[PDB]
């Protein structure tokens, strides 16, 4: 155990990564798909080719906040300074 | 027991996590989540459809989250330095 | 029977996990109960259909906000550190 | 009587839980009701799914709220440290 | 009488908690009672239903800046603490 | 005549529980009023009938601010401290 | 004369007290005030029900703001510690 | 001849009286004034009927930015203290 | 030539209710006056009402700020403490 | 020549009072002039009526930015303290 | 060459002047060219009344941050105390 | 190992780069995502094109935020002075 | 070489200058180049009268950013004290 | 390995650089690649017309966040003082 | 080599410059990118016109956060003080 300056900013410094990735995407994701199921419900035929191109978006997004996490991960699990 | 720097650090970095974690994906859950139940009372033979492509969405959005969530679980429960 | 830096974060961060992680998901059901009422009224043949993909979705929201209630009651009664 | 950090931390803890965690309940709900009572007007004859529906969702979001109250009234009267 | 961190603290808690509390039931309650006025010269037949499922909704909402004055009377009047 | 911590901290407690307190229910009774005026406007046979519904929902309103209003005069009048 | 932390707190309480206590109301009176001449345009024969809803909705917002003005007031003229 | 916390505070407190009490008033009185000349646009025989209620709206905005100037006209020209 | 805590308060805040004081008034006159011109092109032979009315108003917003530059003046010219 | 805290914050003050000053007046000053233009696209016929409106408003709202110029040259060029 | 702390404000000063005096006005200018090629585009035959009634628009908001520029200039080129 | 001034500040950086700098690829790309969406309901024959330029503008996107990855890989595998 | 505290408040003076100094010019510019085209798609023939009133509307918000460039370069080539 | 205010406060400005230097543009790119998606399907044999102007678009826009990156990539490979 | 007040100073105002000053001309980029490409779907004949208009609208935009670049490379490059 051990306690200083740096173990404290990594702890906070994981979360601020994690907590604020996840405003934009989240954001994101639900406007991206609130148009895909307002556009199944206009033409349903239609649906595989929305349903395709929406993972297809949804997962450029995850991954912003995916690059967060990875760094969290850095601090909490592979930390280069303590 | 233990308090330092680093135990207050990570409780308060804890709820940052989940706290904070949780403002866009709720925001986007419930824009997603609108649109599906209007598309669906416009269109109720693509329910099925809807409703599936809201489920994959929902998850999306739902791990942004849970990233938080593990992020302040570790910090709790396998904290790498305190 | 016991104060110190700790312990002081730790009834701040409870807070904090469930008060600031009610924000998004609060408006969040707000929308999705919205659209789903104004559905129904729309079309109350699809009650069933709006009501069943509106409570799954209030599902996934509310989780959100008891990630935070879950670090809150952690940090209360199963606190890691004091 | 009693102060020291703690106990101060505790009170600021107790009002912040209760009153940040009201915001995003506070207007969801007004967003869902106000839908639903323009639902009602629409279609009087939905009137009792219209207030199923928005009952339950009030529901939910009153529950988010109720996290911070119960945060709260741990701090205030069953507090773990002080 | 008595003044300490604790006091201070107390009497700030209480007005935050009433204070913010109110900010979003507040806004709120005037979009769905202004939905409501609206449905009802809209349609005047629906006075009834309208106004019992606004009462309702009114309640919820009140209900949430109510735990806040629930805290700053304990805070007041039951203080655990000072 | 006293000055202390807590005689300071009591007087500012008094003005942000009304000030902040006006905040959401003033902006909230000009959004139900002003649907109510138009409401008459379309149609004046319902003016008794949204003059009731309005009265109602300001009383709920007025009364957010009427706890912050409680908690600064029982700072003012009653202190518990000093 | 008297100069003291809290004659510095009452000052700056008392000018809060108003100066916030004026937002809400100030907006809200101004919306509900457009609706209503907007409303006289549309149906003259409705200016006195309009005026006198009006009147109601503008007194209730005003009380708001002279909440802030007597606790503004009490601070300057009443105080209760200095 | 005279300076200390509390002659600072007062001109301090004089000028966020005025300063943040007319935000919301002046925001306000425009929003009734320009829906007023759109009326009289409209409808230019209720001038009069539409200039009447204004007015009324105007005083009741402008009374609210007026108790923050009393505030500030009684610190720098009655203070109770300094 | 004297400087103190008390001179250095008043010259900021002068600027501030003059700079503050502003902003809410700028906005509500763009506000009126935009409406008025739009209204002007509607109905050219309401122009002289328009005007009168918008006249009115404007002086009712500017007066909002000139008591921000009554409270900076009195504070450079005819300062009470200092 | 000199420099104390009143010579460092006037100049701050004088900044601030432009600075800040002509945020309102700047939005305000292009809402109406983009109303005017559109109106007189709207009806050329109208220009002089049009023009001769905004000239007026214009000078309404230069006039408040003003305020801010004439106290920052009063801190500049006739400094009551320094 | 001397540094003191009015030297040091006075170029934070300038800076503040000139950058935040940009903020409103920019925003406006914006806003009325915008609607100003808007309304050619409409109506051709009005470009050149457009086009002076915007140069006017235009010249009243640039004012705004001439005024900033100057006090700018006053600062590091006639600065009446460094 | 090591920790300093420079250690802490930079795991906070990386923290940094990476939350910050998702918010605006976060929120753009669901905008880009939800028109392209709605427009192959709109048009499902033009699907192929859609989804080609909506994948280039992703990527446009993603990278913006990759930026804030690399610097904060950087600071944590190959800091240049800690 | 030389460095104080006036060396170090010029360089961020100079940062913020063209930093703050290009936010509401930028914005501007969009908004007005935007209707630009949307008006040259409406009325291709009147695409010479647009662009030149876009050019000068240009050039008068790009100019406020200047004044920004202006002040930063005399902060760094022609500081008046450092 | 060497650690002062400079070290530090390079590695922040260089996270500063590029997390900040995403926002605008992120953003932007999306409201542009939505456009065109949308005009995609609205005219799909301007594809190539409308693919053109939008990748001319978003290297403007992804150059704004590059200048950032420059600035973060010199800060950590080719300090000027550290 | 080299750690003081300004070389802190610096390197954390280029970062200001260009992050900063990428806010307003990325959005206002979009903005005027969004409605070229719109246009074009539109009118597909006035593609060279609105190519050359919107072309020297990014070009004036792009020009705005340059001018933080300059000021960022003069900070990193040709420093004056350090
Ligand atoms: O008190 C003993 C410790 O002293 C140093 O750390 C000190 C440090 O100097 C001091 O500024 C610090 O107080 C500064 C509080 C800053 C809190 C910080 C803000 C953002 C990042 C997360 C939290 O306390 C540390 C306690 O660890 C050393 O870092 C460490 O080696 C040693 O264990
Ligand atoms: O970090 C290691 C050290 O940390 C503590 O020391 C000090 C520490 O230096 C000091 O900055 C700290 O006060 C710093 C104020 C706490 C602010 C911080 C902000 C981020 C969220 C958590 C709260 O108090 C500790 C108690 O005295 C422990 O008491 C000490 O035993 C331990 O060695
Ligand atoms: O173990 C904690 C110890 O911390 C104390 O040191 C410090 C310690 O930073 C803190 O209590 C106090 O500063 C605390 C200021 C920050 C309060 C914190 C902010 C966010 C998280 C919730 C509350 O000052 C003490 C000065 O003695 C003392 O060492 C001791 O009284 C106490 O037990
Ligand atoms: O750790 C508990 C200790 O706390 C008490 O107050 C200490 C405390 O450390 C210090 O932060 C306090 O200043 C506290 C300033 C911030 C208080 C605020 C409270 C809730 C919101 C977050 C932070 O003053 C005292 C310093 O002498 C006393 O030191 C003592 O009664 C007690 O042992
Ligand atoms: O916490 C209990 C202690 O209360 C006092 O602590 C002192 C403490 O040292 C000092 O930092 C504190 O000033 C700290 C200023 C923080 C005021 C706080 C900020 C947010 C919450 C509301 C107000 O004042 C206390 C009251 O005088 C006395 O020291 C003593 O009665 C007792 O030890
Ligand atoms: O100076 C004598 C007084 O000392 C204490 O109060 C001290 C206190 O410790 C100290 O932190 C305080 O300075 C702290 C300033 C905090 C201002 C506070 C912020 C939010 C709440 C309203 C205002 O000054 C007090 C002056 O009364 C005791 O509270 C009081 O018994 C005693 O009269
Ligand atoms: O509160 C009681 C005491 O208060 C004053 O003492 C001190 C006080 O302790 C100190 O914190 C205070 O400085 C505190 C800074 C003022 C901040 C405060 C924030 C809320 C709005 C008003 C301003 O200065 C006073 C002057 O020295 C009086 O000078 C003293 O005579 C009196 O006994
Ligand atoms: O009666 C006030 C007395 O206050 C002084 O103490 C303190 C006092 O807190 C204040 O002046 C100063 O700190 C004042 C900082 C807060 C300024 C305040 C903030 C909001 C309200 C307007 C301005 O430092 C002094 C240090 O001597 C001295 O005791 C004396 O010079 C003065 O007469
Ligand atoms: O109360 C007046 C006294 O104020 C002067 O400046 C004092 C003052 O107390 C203190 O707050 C000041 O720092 C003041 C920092 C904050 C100043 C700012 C001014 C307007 C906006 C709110 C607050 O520095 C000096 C400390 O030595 C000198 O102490 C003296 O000339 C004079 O007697
Ligand atoms: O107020 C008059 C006094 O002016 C000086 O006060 C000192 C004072 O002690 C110190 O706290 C102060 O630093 C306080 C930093 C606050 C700077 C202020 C913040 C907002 C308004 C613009 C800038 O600097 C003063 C100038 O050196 C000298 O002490 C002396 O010339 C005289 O007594
Ligand atoms: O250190 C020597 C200098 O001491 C004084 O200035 C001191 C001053 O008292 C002190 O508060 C100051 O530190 C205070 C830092 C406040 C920074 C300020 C915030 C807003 C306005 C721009 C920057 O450092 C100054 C250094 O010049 C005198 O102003 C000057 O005559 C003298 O050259
Ligand atoms: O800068 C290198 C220095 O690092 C240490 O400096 C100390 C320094 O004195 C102290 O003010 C510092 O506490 C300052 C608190 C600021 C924390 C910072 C805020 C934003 C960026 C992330 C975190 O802590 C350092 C670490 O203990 C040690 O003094 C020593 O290892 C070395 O001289
Ligand atoms: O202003 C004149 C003096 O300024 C410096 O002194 C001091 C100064 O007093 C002190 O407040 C300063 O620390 C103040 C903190 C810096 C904050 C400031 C905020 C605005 C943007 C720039 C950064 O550090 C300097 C270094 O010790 C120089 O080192 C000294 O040689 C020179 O005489
Ligand atoms: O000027 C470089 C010096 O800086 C180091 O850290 C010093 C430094 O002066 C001081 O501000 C530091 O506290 C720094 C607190 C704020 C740091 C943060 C960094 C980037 C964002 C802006 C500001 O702690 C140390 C105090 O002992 C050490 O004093 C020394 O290793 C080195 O010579
Ligand atoms: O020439 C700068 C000198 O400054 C130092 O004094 C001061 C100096 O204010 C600064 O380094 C440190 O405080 C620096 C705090 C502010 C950091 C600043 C904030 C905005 C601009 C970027 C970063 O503390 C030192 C204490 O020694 C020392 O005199 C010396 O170590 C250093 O060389």
């Amino acid at each position: 155990m051990e306690s200083n300056l740096t173990t404290a900013a990594s702890v906070i410094a994981a979360a601020l990564a994690v907590g604020i990735g996840s405003i934009g995407p989240g954001l994101g994701q639900g406007q991206a798909a609130g148009q895909a199921v307002e556009g199944i419900a206009r033409q349903p035929e239609a649906e595989g080719k929305i349903r395709g191109t929406l993972l297809l978006s949804l997962a450029f997004m995850e991954a912003l906040t995916i690059y967060g996490l990875v760094v969290a991960l850095v601090l909490l699990f592979a930390n280069p300074f303590v």
